[PDB]
C-alpha cells in the first residue's frame, strides 16, 4: 500500500516541485536536494543515485509513494549534512533523559515540595580548561556531568546541583530575597484572577467594555521603586495591562488605557487597581495576518545547493571551512556558541570559548500609570530560550537553510523539543575581495558567510539574532526587532485634534487613537573571546590628528594613540566608532611582530536611531539597578558564575548584581582571561509605517581579526614550499 | 547545426546538463530555459516554445540549429526587457549622438587640432518637464542637447550643442580651470619618465638595475599655495613609482622617497624630489592566485525560473511599487532618476535624481611621496569611464541581470562598457514577523532590488549598491576593496630599530611595507522630492526630560522637534541617535503628520568611521573640500550644482563644491531641496588586507516616515 506524495511530503516539511515538461519532481528538505522521475527505479540525493524498489507512481495526475519513501530517501545516508557524534562533547546540553533524571533527584530530596516549579535546569559548566583540552587535544573530561536546578517553591528560589553520573544530590540552597522569573502558568493565573475579580469587571465596564470575557490581559514585571509605587518588596507581583479582543486577531490594537491591576501571585488575587481617566478603546479592526488583503503575485526565487552543504553537523558540533564550533541551547538566553576555533593551515587556533546573548532590556519612556514601570528584562524575566519561535521555512530563513530542533526543560521539569529552533545557512555576501587592474584579467572571489539564526518572541515583540561567521575570520552578531507595537490609547484621531499635543508627548500618533510609545531595545552580548589563547589584554588605538613636525607643506598628520586598558573599571566605557578597541594576546605575534588580536566593534550600524545609553535621568532606579545599559563596551575577568548583564535574579532587584557588580572590584585585565560584553541598542520613535505590524529593524556588531593572520585570510593554499 | 556548448558559451549563457533527467538548463540574465534532446518544445521562463529544429545529441555533444539562440532567447518569452517606444528625456547620449556632438564642435573654427574630451553628456530638459513626462506622459518639447567639455592642451572649453538642429549653441573658454586626468596622460607620464636620464639616474641610486621595469602612477598634486614649489598655471602630475618583479603586483614594490613632477604640456619632468634611500621590497606578493589552490566547494545557485519581477524598458526599471530611470555618466557613474512609489495605484514622487556626488581619499603621512595625496576619484579620474565590468556570479549574485552602458571616450568615440551595472533582487530576511503565542505564525519575506556598480581607480576598487526595499526604504551602500597604496620602510618586524618611526603614520602590514593611514570619504547627491517639490528640513532630537506628570518617574523620553531653515544650519554633523527628516509641509498622512523621508547618512560600516576630516582646519585639502567634515548637507535645487568637490577640483584653490553652494545660506523653507550625504571611513590597515583587501562596507538609508498610513507591504485591501 502507498500514500499520496504531496500531502505526506508537505506534512514531513519538505518542499515539493513538479516540472511537467521534464516530468521531474524536485524535493527539498534541509541538506537534502532530491530529484525523482515517476516510474524511475532510481532517485538522486545530493548528486548521488539511490535505488528504489518502489518507484514514485503517477496516477490520474496524483503522485503516490511507498510508505517508506520518506525514510528511504531522506535518511539514506547520501545527505551527509548530519553525522553521528562518536565521543560526546562535554558542552552538549542536557538530554531529555538527563532532564528527567535531574528532576527525579530533586523530587526524592527530603526538602522538595509538590508545587515546586523549575525556572531553569541546565548543564552545570564543566571547567573551561578541560573543555578546551577536549576540543583541541581530545582529552576526556574526567568530571561528572552535573546540572543546575533552579526551583521556585511558591515565590522562593532554591538552587540545587545534581550529579548525573552518580545520580545524587550535591547541594540544595535557598536564595533569600531573590524573586523568580515569570513562568507560563503565571499567565493563565493572571487571566483567571482578572476574570474572577468583581471589581475589575466593574472597572472595565465603566470604560465602555460590555463583555468582560473579551478582555485579554498581559503579565508585566513591576520593577523596583524603593516603595514609591506602593508595592511590598517581598511579595510576588505582576502588573496587568489589558486589551479588548475584537476578533481581528490583534488585541494589541485595542488598549484599555489607564487601567492597571496589580496581582499578587501567591495570594492569587488582585491586591491593587490603579485607574486613570477613561479613554475610549480604539475598536477599528487592524489585523496584520493578511485576512483582509489581496495576495500579490510574485515569481519564485530559490537558493539551492544541489550537491548538499559545505558544513557538516556532528552532534552539536558544526564544522565549516576553517571554522569549528559547538552550538547548544539554554532556556534563558537561547543559543550558546562554544569552543570556536579557526583552522590556520593545520593548526586550530582558539578564537572564542563561549558566546551568547547576555541579556537585554526594553525601557519605556512615558510616565503614566500604564507605563512608568515598563522596563522589560526579556531573557531574564521571561526566558527567551523557552519562548523561541519555530522558524517558518523560507520566510524567517532563506530556502537553503537547515533547521535544527533543540531540547530544553519546561517549567514543570518535562523535556520540551522546540521544532526549528535555530536555522543554519550559508549565504553569498558580495565579493570577498576584487582588483580589476587595468588592461589585465580581473581578480574577484565571492564572500561566503555561515549564519546561525534564532528567533524569540516575548509577548508582542519578536527578536532575531544572527551569529555570522565570515569565511575570512570575521564574526558578526546582529539583532533584528519586529512584531507588534505596545500602544497607548488616546483621544486624538489626527495631529489636528485638541489633545494631539499631549497625547504625543511620549510617542508618535501612528493610527487614530493610537500612539506608539517611545522606548528602547538595548541588547547585551557576553563574549568570552580567547584570542589565540586564554591570556589577553585590552588595547586602545585612537586615531588622532597631530601637528606635523616633519617638514613639508602639511600642518597635520594622522597618527594613533595606542595604550593598554589595565582594569575592569576603565574597560567599562562608551564606544566611539571612530576608534579601535582590541582584545590582543601579548604572548603571540603575527609574522610582522604584532600581537595577534581581535577588534571589538559594539556599534557597526543600525536601521533605527541608536541608543547612546539608556534614556533615563541618572536619578531613576532602573538606571541604578542596572548599569549595563549605559556603556557599550565592558571587559571583565573570567568567572564561571558571571553571565548576565542584568544580574541573575533581576525581577524586582534592588541593586545591581550584574556588570556593575562583576567589575565593582576593578580587577586587572593585564595578560589574563578576559570576557567581553558588548551593548548596543535602538531608540524607537514610531511611525505609521510600523502599524499594524513592524518591519524588521536591525543593529550590527562586529569582531574582526587584527594582525591575527599574516596575510589576506582567504587567499588560498600556497602551491609552493 | 552548431555545437551547443560552444555557441552558448560564446553567447554568454550558462549551460547545465542533468543526466538523470536528460535535461539541459540554460541561463542568461532574465532567461531561464529548459530543453530536452529530441523534444519538439522547450520552456522559457515557465512558458512552452515550439522549436523548428529539436536539439540533437551527436557523439554525446549537443547540436542546435544556427537560429537557436535567436529563436529561444529573443523569442519574446523572456519579458525582462521591453521595447521603449517613447524614450525617456533623461536617456543618456547614444553612440550616434556622441559622434554627432563631436562633429558639431569639430566643424567650428575654434576647434584646435588635438583637442580631447573630458566629458560629453546630456544637457537634460528642465526638471519640471522631466517629471511631467514621467508622471503624465507629457512630451518634453525641447531638442536633445549635449554638454561637451573640451581640453585643448591644458585649456578647458565648455560647449553646448543642439543635436536635433545640428548646431553649436555655445563655446566658452573656462579661465583658470585645470582639466581632469585623461587616459593618454598615463602613457605620456610613463614615456616622459622612460626618457629621463635624470630619473633613470635617481632610480639607479635606489637599487633598481633595469629602469624598464619601473612602473609609474600619475597623481593629481593638489594645491598648497605655492608651498610645494609648483606653478599654478602649468598642467602637472606627480609620479610615484614601483618596481615590476613579475608577481603581477607592482603595488607591492614601492620605490620610496622618490617623486617626479611632470609638466604635461612641456612633456618633461620639471622637478624631482628625493629622500632617504629605502631598498625596494622585493618578495613576490601576487593576489591573482597564480601561487594558490582554492579549496573545493559544493555549488550554490540563486534562480528565478519564471523570470524576474522587474522589467527594463529602455532604461526605465519597474519593480513592485517602484519605478525609476537608470542612466550612466562618465564622471560619476550611475544616475537614478524620476523615482516614484506606486501607493495603491497612485505614483508618488520620492527622488528626482540621485547619484554619487563625488568622493576623496586623502592620506595622513607628511613625507615627500605622500603629503599631497588626496585623490578626487570621480572628479580627477572619471569613475564612470573607469567602470569595471561585473564578473558574473562573483561581483554580483548568480540571479542578477548585467547591463551594458555607453559613454564617450576621451577622443570622443563611443565606448560600450560591458556588464557595467548589475541589477538583482535578493532575499533579505523576514520583512516583518509576529508569532503570537498559541496562534498561527505571521511572517513575510523582505525583498530588496539592488543596482550595483563597480569603478576601479588605479589600485582601489569601489562598489556602489543603490538598494530599493519593497517597503519604500532606499539604502545606498559603498564597498571598498583592491590593493593598498603602501610605503616602503626598512623594518621587517615591529622588533626592528626603525619600526616605531616606520609606523607613525600607518601599520606594518608586511616586511618593509606599511599601509599608510588614509580615509575614504564618499558623498551622495540626492535630489529627493518628498511627495512633491516643496519640502522642509525638520530635526527631531530624542531627549530625556523631567517628568511633570506625577508618579515615581523622575524623567521621560520626549522629542525636541524644530525646523532647520537655512543652508548654513543644514550643513551639519550627524548624530545617529537623532532623526533628520525631509518633510513635505503641504501634504500629510491619515494621522495628520507631514509626509516625510528620514535621512540617515550614517547607518553603519565595517571599518572605523570618519568622524570628520582627519585634517587640521588649516590644511589646504580641508579648505578646498568643506564636504568632508559634515555628514549632512541640504541646498536649494540648482541644475549646475552637482559635485560636492566642485566642477574643476584639480589644483583647486578654494571650495567650488558644497562650500560655494551653501555659501549664500539661502532658505530651505517649503522649497526644492537637495540632500547630500557624506559618509566615510578612517582606514588603519592590517595584515589581513595584504596583498589584497577584503571588501569593507559603509551603509546609508532613506526611510519613509509617515509617508504612508500603515505597513506598506500588507497589500491592497480586498
Ligand atoms: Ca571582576
Ligand atoms: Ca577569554
Ligand atoms: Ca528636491
Ligand atoms: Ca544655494
Ligand atoms: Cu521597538
Ligand atoms: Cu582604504
Amino acid at each position: 500500500h502507498m500514500v499520496p506524495m504531496d500531502k505526506t511530503l508537505k506534512e514531513f516539511g519538505a518542499d515539493v516541485q513538479w516540472d511537467d515538461y521534464a516530468q521531474l519532481f524536485t524535493l527539498i528538505k534541509d541538506g537534502a536536494y532530491v530529484k525523482v522521475k515517476p516510474g524511475a527505479q532510481t532517485a538522486i540525493v545530493n548528486g548521488q543515485p539511490l535505488a528504489l524498489q518502489v518507484p514514485v507512481v503517477m496516477k490520474d495526475n496524483k503522485a503516490w509513494v511507498s510508505d517508506t519513501f520518506i525514510n528511504d530517501v531522506f535518511q539514506s545516508g547520501l545527505d551527509q549534512t548530519f553525522q553521528v557524534e562518536k565521543r560526546p562533547h562535554p558542552l552538549n546540553a542536557l538530554t531529555a533523559d538527563e532532564i528527567k533524571q535531574a528532576v527525579e533527584i530533586v523530587k526524592a530530596s527530603a526538602d522538595f515540595k509538590p508545587n515546586t516549579r523549575f525556572t531553569e535546569i541546565s548543564l552545570l559548566p564543566p571547567d573551561k580548561e578541560a573543555v578546551w583540552a577536549f576540543a583541541l587535544e581530545n582529552k576526556p573530561v574526567d568530571q561528572p556531568r552535573k546540572a543546575d536546578v533552579i526551583m521556585l517553591d511558591g515565590k522562593h528560589i532554591i538552587e540545587a546541583v545534581v550529579d548525573l553520573q552518580n545520580n545524587k544530590l550535591l547541594s540544595w540552597q535557598p536564595i533569600k530575597d531573590a524573586h523568580g522569573m515569570v513562568l507560563l502558568d503565571d499567565f493563565a493565573s493572571v487571566q483567571n484572577i482578572i476574570n474572577n475579580s468583581e471589581e475589575f469587571a466593574a472597572a472595565v465596564k465603566k470604560r465602555g467594555i460590555t463583555d468582560a470575557k473579551k478582555v485579554i490581559t498581559t503579565p508585566l514585571t513591576v520593577g523596583y521603586f524603593d516603595g514609591k509605587d506602593g508595592l511590598k518588596q517581598d511579595a510576588r507581583l505582576l502588573k496587568v495591562i489589558s486589551y479588548l479582543d475584537v476578533g481581528d486577531g490583534n488585541y494589541w490594537a485595542h488598549p484599555i488605557e489607564n487601567l492597571v491591576a496589580v496581582v499578587d501571585l501567591e495570594q492569587k488575587k488582585i491586591v491593587k487597581i490603579e485607574e486613570g481617566p477613561v479613554v475610549p478603546v480604539p475598536m477599528t479592526a487592524r489585523p496584520f495576518d493578511g485576512r483582509d488583503r489581496v495576495a500579490p503575485a510574485v515569481k519564485p526565487m530559490q537558493i539551492i545547493e544541489p550537491e548538499g552543504k559545505n558544513y557538516t553537523i556532528t552532534g552539536d558540533m558544526i564544522h565549516w571551512r576553517n571554522w569549528d564550533f559547538h552550538l547548544s541551547m539554554n532556556s534563558r538566553v537561547g543559543p550558546m556558541i562554544s569552543t570556536v576555533t579557526y583552522n590556520d593551515n593545520g593548526t586550530k587556533r582558539k578564537v572564542m570559548y563561549e558566546g551568547s546573548l547576555g541579556g537585554m532590556i526594553v525601557p519605556y519612556g512615558d510616565p503614566d500609570i500604564g507605563w512608568y514601570f515598563k522596563a522589560y528584562l526579556e531573557s531574564g524575566d521571561y526566558g527567551m530560550g523557552t519562548l523561541t519561535s519555530p522558524i517558518a521555512r523560507g520566510k524567517d530563513a532563506p530556502s537553503n537553510a537547515v533547521l535544527l530542533n533543540e531540547t530544553i526543560a519546561d517549567y514543570t521539569g518535562v523535556p520540551m523539543e522546540i521544532p526549528r529552533a535555530i536555522a543554519v545557512f550559508e549565504r553569498y555576501a558580495g565579493p570577498e575581495y576584487k582588483h580589476q587592474e587595468m588592461g589585465q584579467p580581473n581578480v574577484s572571489t565571492e564572500r561566503r558567510e555561515l549564519v546561525v539564526r534564532w528567533i524569540s518572541t516575548v509577548g508582542n515583540y519578536d527578536y532575531i539574532f544572527d551569529w555570522i561567521f565570515h569565511e575570512n575570520g570575521t564574526i558578526g552578531i546582529d539583532a533584528g526587532a519586529t512584531g507588534i507595537e505596545a500602544v497607548k490609547g488616546v483621544k486624538a484621531k489626527t495631529m489636528h485634534d485638541e489633545t494631539a499635543k499631549d497625547d504625543t508627548r511620549y510617542g508618535t500618533l501612528i493610527d487614530h487613537n493610537i500612539v506608539g510609545t517611545t522606548h528602547q531595545h538595548i541588547y547585551n552580548f557576553r563574549l568570552d573571546l580567547d584570542v589565540d589563547g586564554e591570556n589577553n589584554s585590552l588595547v586602545a588605538m585612537d586615531p588622532v590628528v597631530k601637528p606635523n613636525t616633519a617638514g613639508g607643506p602639511r600642518t597635520s598628520t594622522m597618527q594613533v594613540n595606542q595604550y593598554n586598558i589595565g582594569n575592569e573599571q576603565d574597560a567599562a566605557q562608551k564606544f566611539d566608532p571612530g576608534t579601535i578597541r582590541l582584545l590582543s594576546n601579548p604572548n603571540k605575534e603575527n609574522r610582522m611582530g604584532n600581537p595577534v588580536s581581535y577588534q571589538i566593534i559594539p556599534y557597526a550600524g543600525g536601521t533605527h536611531p541608536v541608543a547612546k545609553g539608556a534614556q533615563f535621568a541618572p536619578d531613576e532606579w532602573i538606571y541604578h539597578r542596572l548599569s549595563f545599559m549605559d556603556k557599550q563596551l565592558w571587559v571583565t575577568r573570567y568567572h564561571p558564575g558571571e553571565r548576565f548583564p542584568e544580574g541573575k535574579y533581576p525581577n524586582r532587584s534592588t541593586h545591581d548584581t550584574g556588570l556593575g557588580q562583576y567589575s565593582k572590584d576593578n580587577e586587572s585585565l593585564d595578560n589574563t582571561d578576559a570576557v567581553v560584553w558588548m551593548t548596543t541598542g535602538t531608540t524607537h520613535v514610531a511611525r505609521a509605517e510600523e502599524w499594524p505590524i513592524m518591519p524588521t529593524e536591525w543593529v550590527h556588531t562586529l569582531l574582526k581579526p587584527w594582525n591575527f593572520f599574516d596575510e589576506t585570510p582567504t587567499l588560498g593554499a600556497l602551491k609552493k614550499d
